[PDB]
C-alpha cells in the first residue's frame, strides 16, 4: 500500500496521537508524511522516511515513543545531533536520555536499572553504533527489555549510513543488521534525507528488514523564491546592494548570508555592521562561547543577519529566516539546496538568492580538488547559475531525480522574455588559439591572463594576432568561458603550491570535436 492509505486519523491511537502532538509536543499539525509514518510505525510494521533534512523526520519517532509501553532505542551517529534532540525534548517534559562513549559509570549504571525497570516513564534512549557493536552488557539489557516487553520499537537515524554507497558511511551501522534478528518484535524506523533507491535498497538488506514501507517527501518548498543574480566585480558594490535588500525588503526581517571562507564572513560582517546592518560573523575558528552569542542573538532576533560559513548548518531550526543569501555560489547543488532551505520554514514566502560570481568558480575548484567527483559538482552549480529560461525547480528536480508547479516562484519563471540559441564556437577557437600559443610558449593561464588576452590587454607576449574580443560587458564573457570549461572544451589544470592550490586553464578534452570544422557550440540568450 501507498502513504495514502494510511492518511488517516481512523486508528485506535489517533485521538491520543492528535492529543499529545497538540499539547505535548505544541505542534498544531503534521506536515506532508509525518501522519502516515507514524500511523505505521504505531501499527508496528518498519518504514524509511525519505524527507529534507529541517523537515521533521524526528517527530516521526519521538511521538510513537510516547505513545507507546517502554522505551524507543534509537541509534544515531554524532553525539551532537544526539546532544541536539536531547535539549529539546527535555524542554518539553519528556523524559529521554543517552549513553556515550563519555557517558558515567552512575549514568550508564542508571540506565542500565531504567530499560528493564516496568514502572519507567523513560521513553527515549539514544546510543550510537558502537554501543551496539561493543557492549555486550548494553545487548544483553536490551535482551531482558526486550523479553520484559518494555522495547517495542527501534530508530535507526540517518539509515543511509548503512550502505556502501552512502557517503557518509560508518562500519559499525553494518553490525546494525543484529536489531532486526535479535528482536523481530521491535518494529524499526528509518530516517534519511539523503537516499537514493540503491542505497536504500542495501540499508534494507543491511538492517535485514523485508517487508518495508519507504516513504518520500518531495523536496520542493512552494513557499521559496529562487533567484540567481549577477554577482558584481566591486566588493563594495556588492555590499551596497545588499545593504538596499535588507533595508528596503527584508526591512526588519531575519536571514543568512553564506560565505565561501572564514575571511569572506567576516569581511561582509564589517563591511554591514559599518552600514547600519545588525550582522553577526559565524565561522568554525570562532570561539565557541561566541558561536553561541551570535546564533543566541540571532534566534531572539537581536542580530538581524547571520554572516557565515557552511559551518553553520548543522541544527538550524529557526522558522522566521525570510532570506537565505548566498554571497558565493555552494559547492554543489545539493549543498545549495539545504542551505537555501533554512529558509521559510514556517512555510511563509521567503527569498534564495544567489550570487554567481565567475572568480568564484576557481577558488571553489581549487578548494575541492581533492573530492573524487568535487569538480563535477562544482560545474552542475555553475550550469544552474548559468541558466537564463529553466524553472529553477525543474533544474533542482532533475538533480534528485524526482518526478515533478512553481507557480512563478524563481526568477525565471517571471521572465516573459524570449530566447535562441546563439552560435559561439569561434570564440571558443579563438581563446584556443591563446591557449595552444600559450603552451607553444611554456606559459601557464590563469582565468583572468586568458580573458585579459582575448579581450587584447594583459602581457603582450600572450596575444593572437587578428582575435578581438566582442565588446560584450566583462560579465558576459565571463558567461562564455565558463560555458566552455562546464563544457570541456577548455578544462582546469591545478597546481599546488606552498601555501594555495591554484587553477590554470588548458584545451580541455572535448576540444577535438572543433576539428570537424562544422562544429557548432551555442549558448542561451535572450532574443
Ligand atoms: N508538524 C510540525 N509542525 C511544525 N514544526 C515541526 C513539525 N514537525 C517537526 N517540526 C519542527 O521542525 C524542526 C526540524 O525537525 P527535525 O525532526 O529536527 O528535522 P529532520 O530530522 O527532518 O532534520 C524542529 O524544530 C521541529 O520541532
Ligand atoms: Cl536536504
Ligand atoms: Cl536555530
Ligand atoms: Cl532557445
Ligand atoms: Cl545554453
Ligand atoms: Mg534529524
Ligand atoms: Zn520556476
Amino acid at each position: 500500500s501507498s502513504p495514502a492509505a494510511w492518511n488517516k486519523e481512523d486508528f485506535p491511537w489517533s485521538g491520543k496521537v492528535k492529543d499529545i502532538l497538540q499539547n505535548v509536543f505544541k505542534l498544531e499539525k503534521f506536515r506532508p508524511l509525518q501522519l502516515e509514518t507514524i500511523n505505521v510505525t504505531m501499527a508496528g510494521k518498519e518504514v524509511f522516511l525519505v524527507m529534507p533534512t529541517g523537515g521533521g523526520k524526528s517527530l516521526c519517532y519521538q511521538l510513537p515513543a510516547l505513545c507507546s509501553d517502554g522505551f524507543t532505542l534509537v541509534i544515531c551517529p554524532l553525539i551532537s545531533l544526539m546532544e541536539d534532540q536531547l535539549m529539546v525534548l527535555k524542554q518539553l517534559g519528556i523524559s529521554a536520555t543517552m549513553l556515550n562513549a563519555s557517558s558515567s559509570k552512575e549514568h550508564v549504571k542508571w540506565v542500565h536499572a531504567e530499560m528493564v525497570n516496568k514502572n519507567s516513564e523513560l521513553k527515549l534512549i539514544y546510543v550510537t553504533p558502537e554501543k551496539i557493536a561493543k557492549s555486550k552488557m548494553f545487548m544483553s539489557r536490551l535482551e531482558k527489555a526486550y523479553e520484559a516487553r518494555r522495547f517495542t520499537r527501534i530508530a535507526v537515524d540517518e539509515v543511509h549510513c548503512c550502505s556502501q554507497w552512502g557517503h557518509d558511511f560508518r562500519p559499525d551501522y553494518k553490525a546494525l543488521g543484529i536489531l532486526k534478528r535479535q528482536f523481530p518484535n521491535a518494529s524499526l524506523i528509518g530516517l534519511t534525507a539523503t537516499a537514493t533507491n540503491h542505497v536504500l535498497t542495501d540499508a534494507q538488506k543491511i538492517l535485514c528488514i523485508e517487508k518495508c514501507f519507504t516513504f518520500t517527501a518531495s523536496f520542493n518548498r512552494p513557499n521559496l523564491y529562487y533567484e540567481v543574480r549577477q554577482k558584481p566585480s566591486n566588493t563594495e558594490d556588492f555590499i551596497e546592494d545588499i545593504v538596499k535588500l535588507i533595508n528596503g525588503r527584508y526591512k526588519g526581517q531575519s536571514g543568512i548570508i553564506y560565505c565561501f571562507s572564514q575571511k569572506d564572513s567576516e569581511q561582509v560582517t564589517v563591511s554591514l555592521q559599518n552600514l547600519g546592518i545588525h550582522a553577526g560573523a559565524y565561522h568554525a575558528n570562532l570561539e565557541p562561547e561566541d558561536k553561541t552569542t551570535v546564533h543566541r542573538k540571532w534566534s531572539a532576533n537581536e542580530i538581524q543577519v547571520v554572516v557565515a560559513t557552511v559551518a553553520f548548518g548543522m541544527g538550524i531550526d529557526k522558522p522566521d529566516v525570510r532570506f537565505v543569501i548566498h554571497h558565493s555560489m555552494s559547492k554543489s547543488m545539493e549543498n545549495y539546496y539545504q542551505e537555501s532551505g533554512r529558509a521559510g520554514r514556517d512555510d511563509m514566502k521567503a527569498d534564495c538568492i544567489l550570487y554567481y560570481g565567475f572568480g568564484d568558480i576557481f577558488r571553489i575548484s581549487s578548494m575541492v580538488v581533492m573530492e573524487n567527483v568535487g569538480q563535477q559538482k562544482l560545474y552542475e552549480m555553475v550550469s544552474y547559475c548559468q541558466n537564463i529560461s529553466k524553472c529553477r525547480r525543474v533544474l533542482m528536480a532533475q538533480h534528485f531525480d524526482e518526478v515533478w508547479a512553481c507557480n512563478k516562484m524563481c526568477d525565471n519563471c517571471c521572465k516573459d522574455s524570449a530566447f535562441e540559441r546563439k552560435n559561439i564556437t569561434e570564440y571558443c577557437r579563438d581563446l584556443i588559439k591563446i591557449l595552444k600559443q600559450a603552451e607553444e610558449l611554456n606559459e601557464k593561464l590563469t582565468p583572468l591572463k586568458l580573458i585579459d588576452s582575448w579581450m587584447g590587454k594583459g602581457a603582450a607576449k600572450l596575444r593572437v594576432a587578428g582575435v578581438v574580443a566582442p565588446t560584450l560587458p566583462r560579465e558576459d564573457l565571463e558567461k562564455i568561458i565558463a560555458h566552455f570549461l562546464i563544457q570541456q572544451y577548455l578544462k582546469e589544470d591545478y597546481s599546488f603550491t606552498a601555501y594555495a592550490t591554484i587553477s590554470y586553464l588548458k584545451i580541455g578534452p572535448k576540444a577535438n570535436l572543433l576539428n570537424n570544422e562544422a562544429h557548432a557550440i551555442t549558448m542561451q540568450v535572450t532574443k
